[PDB]
């Protein structure tokens, strides 16, 4: 839709802080900290696929709108997601032992906004269109 499209990350701030929340460790943040994915995104039917690609990791996700599905994040943590689209943001929500964060993903002008929050870190990563 207004996601369609294949995106590259040009900015990303506190993403550091922002994993280390989640608990990882050095060497996967390593591993994400300077990485600039493509991410993906295709709609068919009910069903949104967001691919998420870079030179040391992929990702993907399958999903319909409101309905929760099993994920195992890029970071090895294996959660029960939830998305839905609330005033033409993406919102997913990410739960696993007790914990939560969320994944805003929004268009702004020529950019994907995509706001990641994990207690009191706020982080925010711009995408443009390949
Ligand atoms: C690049 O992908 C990675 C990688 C490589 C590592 C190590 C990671 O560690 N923890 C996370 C989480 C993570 C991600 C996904 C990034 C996001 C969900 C941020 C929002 C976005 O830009 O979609």
């Amino acid at each position: 839709d207004a996601f369609v499209g294949t995106w590259k990350l040009v900015s990303s701030e506190n993403f550091d802080d922002y994993m280390k929340e989640l608990g990882v460790g050095f060497a996967t943040r390593k591993m994400g900290g300077m990485a600039k994915p493509n991410c993906i995104i295709s709609v068919n039917g009910d069903v949104i696929t967001i691919k998420t690609e870079s030179t040391l990791k992929n990702t993907e996700i399958s999903f319909i709108l409101g309905q929760e599905f099993d994920e195992v994040t890029a970071d090895d943590r294996k959660v029960k997601s939830t998305i839905t689209l609330d005033g033409g943001v993406l919102v997913q929500v990410q739960k696993w032992d007790g914990k939560s964060t969320t994944i805003k993903r929004k268009r702004e002008d020529d950019k994907l906004v995509v706001e990641c929050v994990m207690k009191g870190v706020t982080c925010t990563r711009v995408y443009e269109r390949a």
